[PDB]
Formats: C-alpha cells, sequence, structure tokens
C-alpha cells in the first residue's frame, strides 16, 4: 500500500533471514511464504523512478532474494537463497506492493 510497508515486508539487511523468528511476528502471522530482498532501500526505490500511476514493473537488475518457505510443520520454515529479477507495483515513484519473483 505504501513504501514504508513495502520495506517492512520485503527489504532485509541480512541474507540469512531468521524465518522462524520473523515469520511468526504479527506482520507475517505465520503465512506460507515471503520473499525478502537483500538490498539497501535506495536501489530498490529506484526501480520505480519516474513511474507515477500504479504500474507493475520488473527489475532491470538481478537481486539477492531470501525466501522463507513454510515446511510441512506449521510456522517452521526453510530459508531459500536465490538471485533473480522481481516484479513490484510502482506508484508515485516507489514500490508499494511486491508482485512476484522472475516475472510480472
Amino acid at each position: 500500500q505504501d513504501w514504508l510497508t513495502f520495506q517492512k515486508k520485503h527489504i532485509t539487511n541480512t541474507r540469512d533471514v531468521d524465518c522462524d523468528n520473523i515469520m511468526s511476528t504479527n506482520l507475517f502471522h505465520c503465512k506460507d511464504k515471503n520473499t525478502f530482498i537483500y538490498s539497501r532501500p535506495e536501489p530498490v526505490k529506484a526501480i520505480c523512478k519516474g513511474i507515477i500511476a500504479s504500474k507493475n514493473v520488473l527489475t532491470t537488475s538481478e537481486f539477492y532474494l531470501s525466501d522463507c518457505n513454510v515446511t510441512s510443520r506449521p510456522c517452521k520454515y526453510k530459508l531459500k537463497k536465490s538471485t533473480n529479477k522481481f516484479c513490484v507495483t510502482c506508484e508515485n515513484q516507489a514500490p508499494v506492493h511486491f508482485v512476484g519473483v522472475g516475472s510480472c
């Protein structure tokens, strides 16, 4: 919905996200999956530069991705690290929603 929420939900300052800890907090409420982007915020915000009306945009660059993926045991996760492009919804020159990995 907005840039601050997007960062809280998707930007990490470690690749080695502690899935079992972070996913169990109220922000993520033990949901099934979440993709974290290992990056300082500013190159992520730059994905949306110049884009005013809501639009989905795939990154030009590859990013380091850390996914928390739920196992067969509720609220227990595996950390999967990967490198890929990802798709965000840009609005008023900022990412406001994460769409998906690899494609819009």
